[PDB]
């Protein structure tokens, strides 16, 4: 038992499993032993057994924290959201003073838009970064109203804890002469935020920067998308899955690149501790983890003068570079189909469609207070959005209710393949933007539709991005000061439909003459900056 520990602990979940079996094999009906076995089947994924097994342990000791948590892990993982929460709750009740059950209890709350103690968690979880102690993701703790010191302290305090239980690889440099090798490690290579975001880009590279290698890392296997093709079409497209970090990192030498990217960085399923070994002598923080690594391992973030202004180069670890528009590319070959009709889409015919399509995590009080506001100034408005987990439905339903709105107004997307949920932006009329955590992809998307962002631009890089898209599009007006400008905005353009005719037009005109959404420029001004990068770094050309 304290053997299958160690044997779980070190990964052989078979052994594990033969010592905790022997250990069952002497108390039948354990609570200390049915839960190990239990935690063997989440690390094996069978996450229905898991919890079968986690619920006859919890019953039999309702009082172990302990086991508690580790149900809520499997739970979650099974998909059984509002049962994992449940759980993650008793084991706070538990240990309220444990800034390690907090965080993930705080974590899916957000995801259920559950916000009891909403304040009183944040707050602990703050604390804990200001000491951390450390327990503290920092993807989650994105979704927090900290500043961006407090990111960068969450950041590092991670890193740290990563660069300490690792031995890099020998050092090795950009090399003097040759064609650039260029690395990108993701996850999302297919139908996911990453792949979308990135495809055209790599085809117009592949198309106008002959001199630059592009190698993608993927981590992820073949899911059938057009996009997963595309990708491997316009690259040499390694598929790292399976590979543990070691060998991910030594594949990554043994293809020599120069200049590594890290796609996801703190995301969830990103292998950060392949950054740590240093496969690649320049490595590069981009796109799809909107904050700092806050790690020694990471040379440089990739930015633009919008989302990352000289304000907040202090709250970064990385160097800054800076493209020389927006720092996010997007699928410009995607035509977007027409959607089902209005009723079909659960609209009313007539009214004014919000919407804001975000996930989950992203929805707090503050960001749906003021989207509800609109609607009560404006009569026949309807409020559109991302179906989300659990009953996370039923309690933005309630939430509008306590704040005054009739709960029929909200609308609820169901989870659609990406063809058919861009379509659904030719009905809204505009995008209501949410902080501190903003719409990223799906600002993109909106836009690319033709349907106008409203965003209030933040103090942190993932409060800042969709008002970059409006900056660099030329959409200065659509960036307001605060709530109470957001909301008269909203509600100006809302009420007044020809002005919100004419705003539309707007977004047409300035989709096809901005800089924006021509990623032939942008593939252009990337390889150059890229060229130019790895010159500072002794790279002679050719
Ligand atoms: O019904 C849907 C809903 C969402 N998306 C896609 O869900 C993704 C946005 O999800 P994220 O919040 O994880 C990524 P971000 O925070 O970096 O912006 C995009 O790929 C959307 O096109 C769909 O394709 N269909």
């Amino acid at each position: 038992l304290m053997l299958a520990d160690a044997e779980l602990g070190m990964g052989d979940t078979t052994a594990g499993e033969m010592a905790v079996q022997r250990g069952l094999a002497l108390h039948p009906g354990h609570p200390e032993a049915v839960a190990r076995l239990g935690r063997v089947r989440w690390t094996q994924q069978r996450h229905a057994e898991a919890a079968v097994l986690l619920q006859q342990a919890s019953d039999a000791a309702p009082e172990h924290p302990g086991i508690a948590l580790w149900l809520g892990h499997a739970l979650e993982d099974a998909g059984q959201a509002e049962a994992a929460a449940a759980a993650y709750t008793r084991a706070h009740q538990l240990l309220p003073e444990e800034p390690y059950i907090t965080a993930q209890l705080l974590n899916w709350r957000r995801r259920l838009c559950d916000w009891r103690a909403l304040d009183v968690l944040s707050a602990q979880v703050r604390a804990a970064v200001a000491q951390g102690v450390g327990a503290v993701e920092p993807f989650a703790f994105l979704s927090e109203d900290a500043s961006a010191a407090e990111q960068l302290a969450c950041a590092r305090t991670r890193a740290q804890a990563i660069a300490a239980s690792v031995r890099p690889l020998a050092p090795t440099r950009v090399r003097s002469k040759g064609p650039l090798r260029v690395g990108f490690v993701s996850n999302g290579f297919g139908a996911h935020p990453t792949g979308l975001l990135t495809v055209a880009l790599f085809e117009a590279l592949q198309r106008r920067q002959p001199d630059l290698q592009m190698h993608l890392f993927a981590t992820s296997g073949d899911d059938g998308s057009t996009l997963r093709t595309r990708l491997a079409q316009a690259s040499t497209l390694h598929d790292v899955t399976a590979l543990g970090h070691l060998a991910t990192a030594k594949h990554i030498r043994h293809h020599g690149i120069d200049l590594l990217f890290d796609l996801r960085g703190w995301g969830g399923g990103g292998r950060p501790e392949v950054f740590a070994l240093r496969p690649a002598p320049v490595q590069v923080n981009w796109l799809a983890y909107p904050g700092t690594s806050g790690a020694p391992w990471m040379d440089y973030v990739l930015g633009d003068a919008f989302a990352l202004p000289p304000a907040l180069e202090p709250f970064y670890s990385e160097h800054v570079l800076r493209l020389q528009g927006a720092f996010q590319p997007s699928d410009t070959s995607r035509v977007v189909a027409e959607p089902p009709s209005r009723t079909q889409c659960g609209l009313p015919e007539q009214g004014v469609v919000l919407c804001c399509f975000n996930n989950s995590y992203k929805l707090n009080p503050q960001s749906m207070a003021r989207m509800l506001a609109v609607l009560r100034e404006v009569p026949d408005s309807v409020l559109w959005l991302l179906s989300g987990p659990g009953e996370a439905d039923a309690r933005l339903r309630a939430f509008a209710h306590a704040q005054g709105v009739d709960a029929q107004r909200l609308v609820f997307m169901p989870k659609l393949p990406h063809p058919q949920y861009l379509a659904r932006y030719r009905h809204a009329d505009l995008f209501l933007d949410t902080h501190p955590y903003n719409a990223h992809t799906t600002a993109s998307d909106a836009l690319w539709t033709g349907c106008p962002v409203l965003t209030t631009p933040g103090e942190t890089f993932a409060a800042r991005v969709a008002g970059s898209l409006n900056h660099h599009l030329g959409l200065d007006e659509m960036n307001v000061a605060d709530d109470a400008a957001f909301v008269a905005k909203a509600v100006a353009l809302a009420s007044d439909p020809a002005a919100l005719t004419a705003l539309h037009a707007r977004v047409d005109v300035l989709r096809r003459a901005s800089g924006v959404f021509h990623m032939d420029g942008f593939a252009d001004d990337f390889g150059a900056l890229l060229q130019a990068l790895a010159r500072r770094h002794g790279w002679l050309g050719i």
